[PDB]
């Protein structure tokens, strides 16, 4: 590894208004030129003939599970996961056991990482000690030791001087503040409050906890000055009100789990628990103002909040652990909004790449002249089945479980290297 | 009485669209005609040449102290100042003590006013029992014994399920609620978070906890349906959130006290305690902000949240008690933004009449045919000041104490009655 190029494929770079069919050539994990028919003596080569290529793509939202719960996923699993997926890059959540609230974990995790060597992972901190919600945790600790965002996720901070001091205390380290938003009076029950938990009776989470907690973030973030970035977002409301802040130039950004794009409550009554997830999916008109959000650019990335548990805590809805998979099947249920003709390639990549590298501020998702060699190589049309032989998680919670699924990476190369291949 | 004629004065109804000189013939304490020179054999007349006549005000936001702090001013002594201010009809609040949380307190406010018999008295109750925000209170009871609305004032509710399930029981008994909206981990100083409080080193009180409260209120009124009423309004952000649910059509309305339309915090440096109020004074764009949101038809009405306190309970700013009397100085307040040409004589009254009678739901604040005959006379230009002389309440805490003002009631009218007069 001196030289690779990577030939005849059609490039997508949104971040330089580049695309075409280029050839890139890459020099020490770097990215060199960018150009028609590159050729050099003793280069590596990959064909990329008839495929997509751009930047790796960047997951600001993952769970590890590790330290704590290595049995859901660790560090190992997530990461090839997250390859196979097309991430180079991933954000891991710091409701591990114990959490990220020191820097030994952050350090565990980074040096863990490292020997893994798939993925870059980039390790939040939690917002507050413990994540108990009470006391702001050492932010100038966990930044140094390489933190790059607080949250309590999946906790909601409750106290609204904690999240102020939070956002004045990380805005003034210049990082942001990623809000798992939904008011705990309001949504202590187990999915959506609509259809289905009207029809079966199980207890509800209502759509204004969440609505509540981003109105309640985008003030904050107003007054302080710092950036919030919402997770989630799973209702129309909640975008109207992301909307409002953002046209008054405050910082606030945030994301949509791709589950949230194909799913509503509904889903429930069809895969069950594999269908419990916080915050709930919700209803059509929700799912439908998702997507409109995504198409008019309030939404600023996708981002999987990818939350592996295993099959005994999938069980009854009642007891279920909330959450859903996501790293693998990403690209293509993003991709259904491309066939669609909702967005653009483009568009879509964008809210792979630059935007949630924007998010971090990290200068990745992009294939400027210099920056590392992330780049991501797909087939928008290819089709194969999440399932035993091609899940790369140690779960399996997720209702595209055994779907069929059309968009697939080829390749996912990291500084240079080929981590991962189809 | 059973015949009364106000004539040769400038009629002004709102409600009617209905405007010019027009005398009034009133007729068992109801209004019989509105027309040009009408006489009648043995009837009393009130000249009101040269006068402005409009419906009785109705203001929805009063401290009468009584039960309980009848030191303060008590139903007698802020009768009075009602009336001496043109109010006919006030709507008290719940901060008594006891607090109006049952329907003993509701009779014997109802009982005392009656034997006033100045203005028509309107309770309020409190969301929750004691106003302690851990427990709705009862609802049902206290709107059959006479409460229109249901506010903590001067306490804000802290759990969002609280207010969730106030705004829900109150809407399906069809009344409001008045929220009293300052977050109270964001709100526990004593004057404005800006410049004064960086300047002296006085506890403060941050805009964000009336904007979160706000922004929070308006959500519960779009998902519950029922009617929010935002108290005292002080901040531009505050209304920017409160027009972005009008615009979506949420019942939601709100009132600014006349107080926050003259002054600003800078006031504490003049006036001491006497500025000291829940929600504070704030900062000049503020003030400029109300104004315009008045102009903007964005504030529903003018309310006083008339709140006396004794001199020895406005000394050092820091122990003071919050709140500044006004039900005698609403009205020069008011005037002196039709003086600039910020609003009409019309929609002066407006904001005085026909709005605040809406958001209660009484059919008053109108000159119509059949309806009692509430009737203010008002003199525009005339000069007076608030001092000993001419003080009603039991308390002077006003920055307006011993000031000039220009505008002044001539009449109250109600049922018929003449109750006031200069
Ligand atoms: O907020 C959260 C956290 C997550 C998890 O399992 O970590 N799963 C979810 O569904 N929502
Ligand atoms: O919220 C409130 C209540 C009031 C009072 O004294 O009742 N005085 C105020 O200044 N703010
Ligand atoms: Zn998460
Ligand atoms: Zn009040």
């Amino acid at each position: 590894m001196l030289k690779l190029i990577v030939k005849n494929g059609y490039v997508i770079d949104p971040s330089q208004n580049l695309e075409g069919e280029f050839d890139i050539l890459v020099e020490n994990g770097k990215i060199k030129k960018i150009d028609k028919n590159i050729l050099v003596p003793e280069a590596e080569i990959i064909d990329a003939k008839g495929l997509i290529v751009c930047p790796g793509f960047i997951d600001i939202h993952v769970h590890l599970r590790d330290p704590g719960q290595t049995y859901k996923e660790d560090i190992e699993s997530g990461s090839r996961c997250a390859v196979a997926g097309g991430f180079t890059t991933i954000v891991c959540m710091p409701n591990t056991n114990p959490p990220i609230d020191n820097t030994t974990v952050v350090n565990y995790i980074l040096q863990k990482s490292k020997s893994v060597g798939l993925c870059r992972v980039l390790p939040t901190g939690t917002i507050t000690k413990g994540r108990k919600g009470k006391e702001i945790a050492d932010f100038y600790s966990l930044k140094e030791a390489g933190c790059v965002a607080f949250t309590d996720d999946g906790s909601p901070v409750m106290d609204s001087s904690v999240m102020r001091k939070a956002l004045e205390l990380a805005s003034q380290l210049g990082v942001p503040i990623m809000d798992a938003c939904e008011d705990d009076k309001l949504a202590y029950g187990v999915i959506n409050e609509g259809e289905v938990s009207a029809l079966l009776g199980l207890s509800s989470r209502a759509p204004e906890a969440e609505e509540i907690q981003i109105a309640r973030d985008g003030i904050l973030a107003q007054r302080t000055g710092g950036h919030v970035h919402i997770q989630a977002v799973s209702t129309k409301l909640s975008l109207e009100i992301i909307e409002f802040f953002k046209e008054k130039g405050v910082k606030i950004t945030c994301e949509v789990n791709p589950n949230h794009l194909l799913f509503t409550e509904r889903e429930v009554l069809n895969s069950g628990a594999n269908a419990r997830v916080n915050p709930p999916l919700r209803k059509k008109e929700d799912r439908l103002a998702l997507i409109e959000g995504v198409k008019r650019g309030i939404i600023d990335c996708f981002a999987t909040d990818h939350a592996p548990h295993q099959t005994f805590e999938k069980e009854l809805v009642e007891f279920a652990m909330p959450g859903i998979i996501g790293l693998q099947t990403a690209l293509p249920s993003a991709l259904e909004l491309y066939r669609k003709g909702i967005i653009s390639l483009k568009k879509l990549i964008e809210m792979f790449t630059i935007n949630p590298a924007r998010i971090i501020g990290v200068d990745l998702g992009t294939l400027k002249l210099g920056s590392p060699a992330d780049i991501t190589i797909f087939d928008p049309n290819k089709e194969w089945i999440l399932n035993e032989e091609t899940n790369l998680s140690k779960s399996r919670n997720t209702p595209l479980w055994g779907k069929v699924l059309k968009g697939k990476v080829i390749y996912t190369i990291k500084d240079g290297k080929m981590v991962y291949k189809d």
